[PDB]
Order: structure tokens, then C-alpha cells, then sequence
């Protein structure tokens, strides 16, 4: 069924939180132990967010491997993400470390360090050019080498050093700075223009290691990303539009990652997002 016709169907029904529902019921369930485990309670920003244990990514150190990170795998659509919670005050050596173990070339942030009075995550980077950040738990090396400040994102140049081989490496920071918490990111428009610099950066091609998404969580905002990315590459690579069902995709990603799409309301802008960026794969 054309997504668009499923669409108005529902929406002139009203049966979003019924759609919804069902795809929380028919869910994958996988165990969560090393995230449970005592010596990881402070590396956990809620406690009802974890990864599960068969696709959780492992820091390479012999003391504690643990992160709240995820790869999610998508086979057919040839497209790897990692999904990360915003870094805490004590895992942001723990963060850098993951981009460069897993060779990351872009990290997508779709929060704001503060929203709704709270702080969501860290201050993971350097503000000033000339005020560098030295980890010295994982004995790394942050520099911003510059800034390109636009109305709806930032997109941001960072040097990584690896203190201890004097390897460097850039990498592309992107930064949706106006989605509100549990909110949907204003109209498709803002939303896919920004899904659209990520590509034509590189970020998300095979050469690359997978990108870094987060936001508080790393479930909601960061789950309407990864779903549109993936369902609108679908479209492209057999050319067939009709050949996508934007549910099953939400379901194969969601053994991955417990919770991806928070709400009914992110689920509906999920739809208008892949029905409007298709009126530009399909060759406009
Ligand atoms: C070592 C390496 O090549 C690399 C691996 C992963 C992420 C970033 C990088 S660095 C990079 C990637 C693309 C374009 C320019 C640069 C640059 O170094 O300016």
C-alpha cells in the first residue's frame, strides 16, 4: 500500500496511538545484562534505556568495555548506524574513544545541550578555536578548527588526536539545533535539508566507519533519522517506491535497539518526512 494513501487513511481515522501500540507490542525483546550491571550505573543516563547485549558496541580496553551505544545494521538498504545516549560528565572520554575505535567520520546531534530548564547531555566539545580538550582517561585530543552557524543547524570541523600514535583525523560534527523534546522537528522541509548535508558530507557512506547519532536518549529524535535515511535509500536502490513499508523497516531497526520512535506523533512525522524527500528521489 502506498504509504501516502496509508497515511491519509490514518490520519483521517485518528488511529495514530493505535499504529503505534502495536508496533511496541510486536517488538523484539533481547537481554540487556551487561548494561545492568553494577560497576555501569553511573554510565547510564536512564535507567530504562540500554543496549542489548548482541549489538552493543565494546570500547577496546580490558577494564570496562562497556558504552550505552547500539549498531544498528541495516542489510538490504547497505547503511550502518551507531545510536549513543547523550555523553555524560563521566563517559565523554568514553565517547571520542568509540568514534575512533569505529573510524566515525560524523557525529549527528539533534538536541540541545540544554532544553526544558534540564541539561540533556555534556558539553562534549570545544566552543573556542584556541581552548583544546584533553581526555586524559582515554588519552585523546579535541580541537575545533571551525564553525558554520546556519538557521535551523551548525556544522562543525573537529581535529581528533590519539595522544599516544600522534594519528589525527577530521570529524564532521552536525548539529539540529531547534527539535523540541518529545517534539517533532517543525515541517519535513528544515528536517531533510539537514539529512541531505549529512549525505553530501560523506558521513554515511561505506568508506566510512558508521556516523555517531544521538540525542538525549539516542531512541526518539535519533530513531526518526536513522528510519528516514534508510527507508528513502530503499526507495532509490531498487527505484521502486512502492516497495517500502515504513513499519517493517521501524521493526527490523528496533532488533537492534529497544524504543526507536518515542511517540505516535514522531511515528507520523516519520511518514510526511519519507513522503516528501521521495518527491526527490523519484528525480525532482
Ligand atoms: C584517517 C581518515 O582518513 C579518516 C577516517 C575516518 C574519519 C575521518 C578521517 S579524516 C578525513 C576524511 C575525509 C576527508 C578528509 C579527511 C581529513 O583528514 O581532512
Amino acid at each position: 500500500m502506498e504509504m501516502e494513501k496509508e497515511f491519509e487513511q490514518i490520519d483521517k481515522s485518528g488511529s495514530w496511538a493505535a499504529i503505534y501500540q502495536d508496533i511496541r507490542h510486536e517488538a523484539s525483546d533481547f537481554p540487556s545484562r551487561v548494561a545492568k550491571l553494577p560497576k555501569n550505573k553511573n554510565r547510564n543516563r536512564y535507567r530504562d534505556v540500554s543496549p542489548f547485549d548482541h549489538s552493543r558496541i565494546k570500547l577496546h580496553q580490558e577494564d570496562n568495555d562497556y558504552i550505552n551505544a547500539s549498531l544498528i545494521k541495516m542489510e538490504e538498504a547497505q547503511r550502518s548506524y551507531i545510536l549513543t545516549q547523550g555523553p555524560l560528565p563521566n563517559t565523554v572520554g568514553h565517547f571520542w574513544e568509540m568514534v575512533w575505535e569505529q573510524k566515525s567520520r560524523g557525529v549527528v546531534m539533534l538536541n540541545r545541550v540544554m532544553e526544558k530548564g534540564s541539561l540533556k547531555c555534556a558539553q562534549y566539545w570545544p566552543q573556542k578555536e584556541e581552548k583544546e580538550m584533553i581526555f586524559e582517561d582515554t588519552n585523546l585530543k579535541l580541537t575545533l578548527i571551525s564553525e558554520d552557524i546556519k538557521s535551523y543547524y551548525t556544522v562543525r570541523q573537529l581535529e581528533l588526536e590519539n595522544l599516544t600514535t600522534q594519528e589525527t583525523r577530521e570529524i564532521l560534527h552536525f548539529h539540529y539545533t531547534t527539535w523540541p523534546d518529545f517534539g517533532v522537528p517543525e515541517s519535513p522541509a528544515s528536517f531533510l535539508n539537514f539529512l541531505f548535508k549529512v549525505r553530501e558530507s560523506g558521513s554515511l557512506s561505506p568508506e566510512h566507519g558508521p556516523v555517531v547519532v544521538h540525542c538525549s536518549a539516542g531512541i526518539g529524535r535519533s530513531g526518526t533519522f536513522c528510519l528516514a535515511d534508510t527507508c528513502l535509500l530503499l526507495m532509490d536502490k531498487r527505484k521502486d517506491p512502492s516497495s517500502v513499508d515504513i513499519k517493517k523497516v521501524l521493526l527490523e531497526m528496533r532488533k537492534f535497539r529497544m524504543g526507536l520512535i518515542q511517540t505516535a506523533d514522531q511515528l507520523r512525522f516519520s511518514y510526511l518526512a519519507v513522503i516528501e524527500g521521495a518527491k526527490f528521489i523519484m528525480g525532482d
